[PDB]
């Protein structure tokens, strides 16, 4: 089950994963007019530095579906289904590809945004496909056999020294 935990305000990495993921979607649709901000942790920082390549080199197709048919979403699900998976041994790999998709997915329908007045520029598609694409993922890794492994594997821990993380910290 995507949900299921002994904690109940003081939850593990439950938090620490929806927060990380939704935090890529922000800096994914960083307006094309301003940079995105620093990452929040860890996983933030190496997810940026790796995931960030995933697309530059995979997003060269999926950036076409962001804006064929729509379902930035229906993509996002789909491609976890492909490389993630409930009975399946994920990898650290297919963990990283998931956020940098996701992210690849977020599309756009502003009207103006030539006059961007702070950071906060953009519609609301943003955060409504943010909380389903999101959701779908963050679910997705946060299941029972997923999360199990996950950290079984180090955790988000073991990512940042497995793809040697840019910053010193961690």
């Amino acid at each position: 089950g995507p949900l299921g935990s002994m904690a109940d305000s003081q939850d593990p990495l439950h938090e620490r994963t929806r927060r990380l993921l939704s935090d890529y979607i922000f800096f994914c649709a960083r307006e094309p007019d301003t940079p995105e901000p620093p990452p929040t942790s860890v996983e933030a920082a190496l997810l940026r530095s790796v995931t960030r390549q995933i697309q530059q080199e995979h997003q060269e197709f999926f950036s076409s579906f962001c804006e064929s048919r729509g379902n930035r979403l229906e993509l996002v699900k789909q491609m976890a289904d492909k490389l993630l998976s409930k009975d399946q041994d994920f990898s650290w790999s297919q963990l990283v590809m998931l956020l940098a998709f996701a992210g690849t997915l977020m599309n756009q329908g502003p009207y103006m945004a030539v006059k961007q007045k702070r950071d906060l520029g953009n519609r609301v598609i943003v955060t409504r496909d943010c909380c389903l694409i999101v959701n779908f993922l963050y679910n997705l890794l946060m299941g029972r056999r997923h999360r199990a492994r996950l950290e079984a594997l180090g955790g988000w821990d073991g990512f940042c020294r497995f793809f040697k993380n840019p910053l010193p910290l961690g």
